[PDB]
This record gives C-alpha cells, structure tokens and sequence, in this order.
C-alpha cells in the first residue's frame, strides 16, 4: 500500500523538502546524493519510483539514467535545473518517464509522482 | 529560494493539517507542540515566518510572543481560538504581525503567510 520513493539529489534544501513532503504524503522515502548510491539503493531498496537530479556530483544524471534503464523499467521522473530543451529530449529519449524543470511547484511534482505510481 | 516556516501548535489534527498544507505548497516546515521547543527551533531552525498558537500547554503564547519579539523580528502570525478582540489587540501590540481566529479558511491563512513572506 505504502509506496517507496528514491530521491537522487545533491542539493540539501531540495533533499530536505522532498523527503519531508513525500513522508507526510504517506510514502516510504530514501534519499541519496550520488549516482553510485542511487544504483546500490535501486538494487537494495527496490523502490517504486525514482526522482532523479541531473546535476549530480559524481556522474551525469543522463548516463546514470541510461544505465538504470538498461537494467530496470521503474518510473523515473527527472527533476533538474537543466532547462534546455535538448536536455529534456535526451532525458525522455534515454527512457525517462517525466521531466520537471527546477524551480518547480510541489503540487505539480506530487501530481506527476502520483500519475507515475498509478499506471 | 526555499522558504522556512515554524508552526507552534499543540492540537495534533491542526499540526498535521498545517504541515501537509505548507509542505505541499513547497515550504520547509518545522513543528513544535510547546513554547520551549518553539524557542529552541526559532534559534536553531532560523525560520522565515512563525505561525503561533496562543493556547499552548506550557506557556501562554502571548508571553512567548512578547519574548521572541524582544529578541527577534521574524514574522509571527497568530492563529488561535481566542476570538475576543482584546486578545487580538494584545497580540498585535505585543509584536505579532497578524492574527487569524479559529475556525479559519486555509486559503486566507495561506494568503497571509505569503503576504508576510513576500512583503511587496
Ligand atoms: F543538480 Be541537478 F541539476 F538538479
Ligand atoms: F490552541 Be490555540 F489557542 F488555538
Ligand atoms: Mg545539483
Ligand atoms: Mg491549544
């Protein structure tokens, strides 16, 4: 019933806000600040949806997206300050389920997470 | 970019509702059920606005308001079931930035929080 969410974000304020919001909404939440931790927790946590930052410190979020898609089909919503149309198109084409540009409106993020968690 | 808010409320239902509301609105939110926790988090959390209940268990919210104002200028919106005009005037004069009587419409509360956090 409770849906697990994996957040891959390196910006602390946004980590805090997303964690808090999705906890209050009744979701189990895990957060990581790096792509490697994101892979390890994709394996161990077995999440139901991934929220992915593209400006990650250790790896380009696009390449981690491409890999995770090679190994999984879990819904991934990209949330990145990268607002160039080419970044959005590459992310969707690399298999992403959605793209949200930062800064965003928390209600819209929640609505899209709900859309992905209820196929 | 991220705006912090501190809620000081002791009724669980209202805590839950305000927390949910202002998290879904994209605010960082902290909650306390006592005046002492409110002071500790006023110092540590450094919020951008405080929503303050006056019917607190450990201290009269009015006195906590007076003190917090003695040491700070952060916006404080009072939200209390005390509906007599005398309480509202005492709270405003003791430094409160706004007063909302319970029961209230969450839209009015949100509009006033936005007015305090983005004073144009
Ligand atoms: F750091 Be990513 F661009 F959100
Ligand atoms: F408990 Be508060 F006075 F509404
Ligand atoms: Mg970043
Ligand atoms: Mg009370």
């Amino acid at each position: 019933m409770i849906r697990k969410i994996l957040i891959v974000e390196d910006e602390p304020q946004i980590k805090k806000l997303l964690e808090k919001t999705f906890l209050v909404l009744g979701y189990d939440v895990e957060i990581v600040a790096t792509a490697g931790n994101a892979t390890k927790l994709l394996g161990e946590y077995q999440p139901d949806v991934v929220i992915l930052d593209l400006g990650l410190p250790d790896q380009d979020g696009q390449e981690w997206l491409k890999s995770a898609r090679s190994h999984s089909e879990i819904p991934i919503i990209v949330v990145s300050a990268r607002n160039d149309t080419e970044e959005v198109v590459k992310a969707l084409d690399n298999g992403a389920n959605d793209y949200i540009k930062k800064p965003f409106d928390m209600p819209e993020l929640i609505a899209r997470v709900k859309r992905q968690l209820n196929p």
